[PDB]
């Protein structure tokens, strides 16, 4: 059982995303995950997100299979202000169908808390700028976060302030090992970062699949959450 | 904490961190030609090469039972000049006893003697393979993650930009077990991603050498460049 979708670039109208909190895909075709002003500066105190309209079927129980997967993204953050420190990212995330967002600022519109809960069954890979109590000090870090907001993986990495970056992630079910690259063009500089999740234990049979971005809890800490072109595959071996 | 590392931003002949062997020669432009280059600037068959790091390198204790994470970036190309017959055999970079001299040539790309699986080899490899042996997937070239054998645990498949320059990645996290590779193509953007679990102390001495070895085909015009231009490494002993 195969799925998968790729864009190259974003148009309005496209069917097969469902825009949630501020996002919205411009005449250009980027998707701005969080709200950009009139004047062209990232506004605070926001919350998008993307959710691909097909669920994805990721495991069964009956056959006890699971499915690999990948997916891959274009996205650029800016943060122009010179103060207050800007916040708080964007992320990758997988769980259960029919999500509405959740709550904004560190928990990055997809969780509700910084608890340990298996009822969030989800699993996802931040691209996290703001360092909240629950996170490592090093800003910005990519993060792996299986039912919390409090990874259980974070890589360090630099910023190239408003270039775009290539993420490349896999999951491959024989080995467990869920993988996670960034790749910054304009710098030559990659970044890698590993863990074993068993998504047999974490995520639903189905899920649906998206993108979240979120601006600060104070006026002016915020950064744009930009994507350029997003795709997927999944294969559950029968 | 037993840390190690280095990093060569070029090449300098003469530089004595570096062992040559084989066929291998570093050219005054700073470029280490892994596979011999003739005078008329094309790759030679039947030839083999490799680059060992002079000092060893502590990857773990068998008293405390302590293993070692570590990192190796390169930059390298390969350029495939000819349309008959097919090119041959590839590179690699590779992790075994010190003191090592080049092993058989061709498809073993100078680190094995056979396609058994052997803990006699007590080697580590990453390659990225031009040809397709009979102990290989159909596709090359292709990345392998080779625990004690030319004949990979796991590989991945990807298109060569010919005669263009790769940057890999390549990172052991001894705490998850987890062995990643990274292959990107600046020129055309292509990232490419492999891993697998593999325990080194399993695998490997107490104290290793790291290198990078290539090979050309055994029959005229099976050749290609295997051409580097930097390479680092980084190893933490707990
Ligand atoms: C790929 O294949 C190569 C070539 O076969 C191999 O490298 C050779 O390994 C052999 C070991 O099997 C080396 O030979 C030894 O050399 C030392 C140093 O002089 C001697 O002390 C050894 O003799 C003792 O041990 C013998 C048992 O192995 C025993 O029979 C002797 O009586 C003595 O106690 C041994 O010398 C040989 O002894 C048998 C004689 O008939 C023979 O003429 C004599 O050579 C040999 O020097 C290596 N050759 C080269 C060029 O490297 C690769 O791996 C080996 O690499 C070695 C450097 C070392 O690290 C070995 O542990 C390793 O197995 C093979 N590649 C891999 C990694 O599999
Ligand atoms: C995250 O916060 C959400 C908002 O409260 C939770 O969803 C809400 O779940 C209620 C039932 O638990 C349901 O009545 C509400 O309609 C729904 N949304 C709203 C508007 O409140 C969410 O709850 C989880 O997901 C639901 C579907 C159930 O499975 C709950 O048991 C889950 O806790 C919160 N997620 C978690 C894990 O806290
Ligand atoms: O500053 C960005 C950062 O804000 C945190 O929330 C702060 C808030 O900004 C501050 O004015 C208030 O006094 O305390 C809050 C924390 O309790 C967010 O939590 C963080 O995610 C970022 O958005
Ligand atoms: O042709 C490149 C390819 O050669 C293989 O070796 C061949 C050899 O080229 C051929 O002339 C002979 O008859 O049989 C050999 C075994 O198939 C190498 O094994 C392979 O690695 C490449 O180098
Ligand atoms: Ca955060
Ligand atoms: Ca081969
Ligand atoms: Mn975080
Ligand atoms: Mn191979």
């Amino acid at each position: 059982e195969t799925i998968s979708f790729s864009f190259s670039e974003f148009e309005p109208g496209n069917n097969d995303l469902t825009l949630q909190g501020a996002a919205i895909i411009t005449q250009s075709g980027v998707l701005q995950l969080t709200k950009i002003n009139q004047n062209g500066m990232p506004a605070w105190d926001s919350t998008g997100r993307t959710l691909y309209t097909k669920p994805v079927h990721i495991w069964d129980m009956t056959t006890g299979t699971v499915a690999s997967f990948e997916t891959r993204f274009s996205f650029s953050i800016e943060q122009p202000y010179t103060r207050p420190l800007p916040a708080d990212g964007l992320v990758f995330f997988m769980g259960p169908t029919k999500s509405k967002p959740a709550q904004g600022y560190g928990y990055l519109g997809v969780f509700n808390n910084s608890k340990q809960d298996n009822s969030y069954q989800t699993l996802a890979v931040e691209f996290d700028t703001f360092s909240n109590p629950w996170d490592p000090p090093q800003v910005p870090h990519i993060g792996i976060d299986v039912n919390s907001i409090r990874s259980i993986k974070t890589q360090p990495f630099q910023l190239d302030n408003g270039q775009v970056a290539n993420v490349v992630i896999k999951y491959d079910a024989s080995s467990k090992i869920l993988l996670a690259v960034l790749v910054y063009p304009s710098s030559g500089a990659i970044y890698t970062i590993a863990e074993i999740v068993d998504v047999k234990q974490v995520l639903p049979e189905w899920v649906d699949v998206g993108l979240s971005g979120a601006t600060g809890a104070q006026r002016d800490a915020a950064e744009t959450h930009d994507v350029y072109s997003w795709s997927f595959h999944a294969s559950l071996p029968e």
